[PDB]
DNA sequence: CGTCCATGTCTACTAGACCTGGACGG
């Protein structure tokens, strides 16, 4: 669900639709409320790209496909419980909810957006939402600027753990790595936000809110059970026996460690 | 059987709503 899943989905988009080739049309499930995708190309390429927490798939023609095909874009969110998957044709999994076939010569597979919950969305045009801030990951320093411009927003009264999760500034950054990210400087979830980011402008915030999704994106995986064991041994705070947790204001689980800070309920 | 919990938004009147399924309680 956070950016750095986001990243490796659209990793994996890239290798493994490398040497595929797709065609016919894009096909939704019923249950889906998402929209119809109108494409329809008998020899296309998948690539893809990722923004914070949005992943960008390009869908393109190859010279001479039928019918005539600009590319076309598309932006997914992935919601709680989002992921792309290639399997073969006929053995879809359960909830998968768009669905791009490969073309003869070779074994008929899909990829499929796949979506447990439903509570992954996408959008025709391949447009970044407006709002969102950039992306930790891929445009560091503009997310630090991003951040330290706009220290007056209102966002920043918040707790800095409430504020860890505002996609305008914090794009990427979900449940797990607001808790990841604390507890490596051990800064109180409610703290105030301005606070901790008024005494900055031996790591600090904005840069950990950067390396600590890298990290992630380095132990590679997130189906990409053996490498959610991976992934477990990583977290150290997020879930882990011996931390305190807390509700949020809007009702999610804060993991830490020690002194809840000032603005507890 | 039931309750609770989960890597996020999205919406409409901050408190639900939107979903499925797994862990675990009786």
């Amino acid at each position: 669900g956070e950016g750095p899943e986001l990243h490796l989905a659209s990793q994996f988009v890239n290798e493994a639709c490398r040497a595929l080739v797709f065609g016919g049309c894009v096909e939704k499930s019923s249950v889906s409320r998402n929209p119809e995708v109108p494409f329809e190309s008998s020899a296309y390429r998948i690539s893809a790209s990722a923004r914070g927490k949005e992943l960008r798939l390009i869908l393109s023609p190859l010279p001479g496909a039928q019918p005539q095909q600009e590319p076309l874009a598309l932006v997914f969110r992935f919601g709680m419980s989002g992921s792309f998957q290639l399997v073969p044709r006929e053995e879809l999994p359960r909830h998968a909810h768009l669905r791009f076939y490969t073309a003869p010569p070779g074994p008929r597979l899909a990829l499929c957006f796949v979506d447990i919950r439903r509570f992954g969305r996408w959008d025709l045009g391949g447009k970044w939402q407006p709002g969102r801030g950039p992306c930790v990951l891929q445009e560091y320093q503009q997310f630090r600027e991003n951040v330290l411009r706009n220290l007056a927003d209102k966002a920043f009264d918040r707790p800095i753990c409430e504020a860890l999760l505002d996609q305008r500034f914090f794009n990427g950054i979900g449940n797990y790595l607001r808790a990841e990210i604390l507890y490596r400087l051990k800064i109180p979830p409610f703290e105030k936000a301005r606070s901790v980011l008024e005494a900055l402008q031996n790591p600090d915030l904005l840069e950990l809110c950067h390396s600590v999704p890298k990290e992630v994106v380095q132990l590679g995986g997130r189906g990409y059970e053996e490498d959610f064991a991976a992934f477990r041994a990583w977290l150290r705070c997020y879930g882990m026996p011996g931390m305190s947790s807390l509700q949020d204001r809007h009702g999610r689980t804060i993991w830490f460690q020690g002194d809840p800070g000032p603005l507890a309920p």
